[PDB]
């Protein structure tokens, strides 16, 4: 598939940088014709076949499908896509309050402002993963706030660089995000499905109530240990304070059987979350 080839400066005037990957960066831009504002991904193209710089065609081709799909308030959406010889470039919806990751370095939380955070990203993956489409790389990092200036930040899901399709209830592929938040599937090779989201998702719980990760070692091959082993426990001074119900939310979450580990829809009927 191809993209619109015209020079996208012709269309959009960029401004400040909003975040910057390993083959990605992103820029608060203007649209020329309607004023309005957007986020202009820009991905470096592969130059060769065999090259290990850039993101494959396969892969940017994937996230821009993936992307195209989707429409609701707690994900980010897609408005045009541009190509160059050098990168290809998406015109995302403007997520201005920040990272959530970042607000949480300003601020822990209580329960209920952890659970409305919380309630969004299980309804944005409720909506992701009831369209197939497993995301692979949830982190505070890939959660934006609308704007971090008010009581209760709305937010929005990022990044869909890891995104799949998962059409036969599972995929076997290249994937593997950040050691801290993958799923023990990840770390082991093994068939990967929606699962691996909810196994985030309890990671991201267990971060919003007590600040602390639940698996960090001393390096990136510690935590991936840890991750597989389910080698976890609740702090008492981090979490002293905090509900048994919330507990029993991260519990069915981290958990190494997938077919063990609460679905998404599970996760919404949970006491802790259904109203
Ligand atoms: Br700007
Ligand atoms: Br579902
Ligand atoms: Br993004
Ligand atoms: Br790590
Ligand atoms: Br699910």
């Amino acid at each position: 598939t191809v993209f619109r080839q015209e020079n996208v400066d012709d269309y959009y005037d960029t401004g400040e940088e909003l975040g910057s990957g390993q083959f990605a960066v992103v820029k608060k831009c203007r649209e020329k014709s309607t004023g309005l504002q957007y986020a202009a991904k820009f991905i470096k193209k592969r130059r060769t076949k065999s090259s290990r710089r850039g993101v494959s065609r396969e892969d940017i081709e994937r996230e821009v499908s993936i992307l195209k799909e989707i429409q609701h308030p707690n994900v980010i959406t897609l408005h045009e896509v541009y190509e160059n010889k050098t990168d290809v470039i998406l015109i995302l919806e403007l997520v201005a309050g920040g990272e959530l990751f970042d607000f949480l370095a300003e601020k822990s939380l209580t329960e209920e402002e952890a659970t409305e955070f919380l309630k969004q990203i299980l309804n944005g993956v409720y909506y992701l993963h009831s369209l197939q489409i497993a995301h692979f790389d949830l982190k505070p990092e890939n959660i934006m706030l609308l704007d971090r200036n008010v009581p209760k930040p709305r937010i929005k899901i990022i990044d869909f660089g890891l995104a799949h399709k998962i059409d036969f209830g599972n995929e076997f592929k290249n994937i593997f995000g950040t050691p801290e938040f993958v799923a023990p599937e990840i770390v082991n090779y093994e068939p990967l499905g929606l699962e691996a989201d909810m196994w985030s998702i309890g990671v991201i719980t267990y971060i919003l109530l007590s600040g602390a990760s639940p698996f960090l070692g001393d390096t990136k091959q510690e935590t991936l240990a840890n991750v597989s082993a389910v080698n976890y426990e609740f702090e008492d001074e981090y979490f002293s304070n905090t509900s048994a119900l919330a507990k029993d939310f991260i519990r069915r979450l981290l958990v190494k059987d997938p077919k063990k580990r609460m679905t998404i829809q599970d996760s919404l009927q949970h006491p802790w979350i259904k109203p």
